[PDB]
Formats: C-alpha cells, sequence, structure tokens
C-alpha cells in the first residue's frame, strides 16, 4: 500500500489547487481552512510562525 494512493476527499490543496489532495494532507492549525499537499507543503512560502498538522488519512 502506497501513501501516495491517499485521498483526502473534499480537501483542496490551496497551493496548487490540487482536488482531492492525494497523498498525506498537511492542514495549517492557525490560518482558518488552509491545506497544503506535501509537495506544495514543502516548495511553497508561508508564515513562518503557522505550524502545520500532518494527515496522512482522514479521521486523523
Ligand atoms: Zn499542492
Ligand atoms: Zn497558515
Amino acid at each position: 500500500s502506497d501513501q501516495e494512493a491517499k485521498i483526502h476527499p473534499g480537501v483542496t490543496c490551496d497551493g496548487c489547487q490540487m482536488f482531492p489532495i492525494n497523498g498525506s494532507r498537511f492542514k495549517c492549525r492557525n490560518c482558518d481552512d488552509f491545506d497544503f499537499c506535501e509537495t506544495c507543503f514543502k516548495t511553497k512560502k508561508h508564515n513562518t510562525r503557522h505550524t502545520f498538522g500532518r494527515i496522512n488519512e482522514p479521521g486523523q
């Protein structure tokens, strides 16, 4: 089984508009409703004082 195959239904990556996010999902703990896919999480600029929660699969 492959983490990249996991999808998060209804979740858009705000960095690249991927929908649904596949792979691990990174939800910002400070923004109201902001998510990154993993590539965007590693490469896009974001408030350096915000912290993201890693959600590998729906329900976490
Ligand atoms: Zn993305
Ligand atoms: Zn944020």
